[PDB]
């Protein structure tokens, strides 16, 4: 029972961007209000919980190009 | 029972962008109000919960080109 | 029962960005208010909890290009 | 030319109120937004101007009974 | 030319209030935003101007009964 | 030309209030934002100007009964 596997993914990929000018980007959040109320909590596995946030984010990258990959080979 | 596998994905892909000028991007959220009320919670697996957020996001990348891949080979 | 595996992923990938000028990026959050109320908590595994945050973030990288990979080979 | 004036206003007035209980009066304004734009202004007499307000008022008097009078006698 | 004036206003007035209990009066304004823009202003007499306010008022008097009067006699 | 004036205003006025209990009065303003912009100002008489306020007031008197009067007699 011969088994011969050749896993050979080739990639030649360029992810490019050209932006002449970034500027004059304002962000002025005018306040807010949040109220939460509970009694009990029982988190048991891999929970990623947020309770009552008032976040503000200004994210201005001059690039920002993402390239995600995932290779998963399994044998049994 | 001979088994011979050739996994050979080739890629030559370019993801490009050209933006002459980014500017004059305003963002002025005028407040808000949130109220939540509960009693009990029992999260058990891989939960990704948000309860009562008042988020604001300004996301101005000069690029922003995404390229996602996923290769998954399985044998039994 | 001969088993022969060749795991050989080749990559030639460039992730590039060109931004002429970054500037004049303002961020003026105007306050806020958060209130949370609970009784008990029992976190049991890999919890990543946030309760009652008032975050502000200004994230202005001149690059910001991400490239994530993940290789996972398993044999049994 | 005899002139005889008798100005004699009599008043016996009671302004009464009885409130058994005041309570549980909530007021939760959820934000807003106002924008005004002009060039010139020339106010010349007894002006009482408001331009661009975002007021909130909670006025809970336990009494609140008003009694206004005005007497004006003139001779020439 | 005899002139005889009798200005004699009599007042017996009671302004009363009875409140059994004041309580549980909440006030939670959730933010806001105001923007005004002008060039010139020329105020000349008795002006009472407000430009761009974001007021909040909680006014809870246990009494609050007002009684205003005004007497004005003039002769020529 | 005899002139005889009798200015005799009598007042017996009581302004009363009875409040059994004041309490549990909350006030939680959740932020805000104000922006004003002008060039010139020329105020000339009795001006009472406010420009760009973000006031908050909690005014809880146990009494609060006002009684204003004004007497003005003039002769020529």
């Amino acid at each position: 029972g011969s088994v011969q596997i050749v896993y050979k993914p080739v990639d030649l990929s360029k992810v490019t961007s050209k932006c002449g000018s970034l500027g004059n980007i304002h962000h002025k959040p005018g306040g807010g209000q949040v109220e939460v109320k509970s009694e009990k909590l029982d988190f048991k596995d891999r929970v990623q919980s947020k309770i009552g946030s008032l976040d503000n984010i200004t994210h201005v990258p001059g690039g920002g190009n993402k390239k995600i990959e995932t290779h998963k080979l399994t044998f049994r």
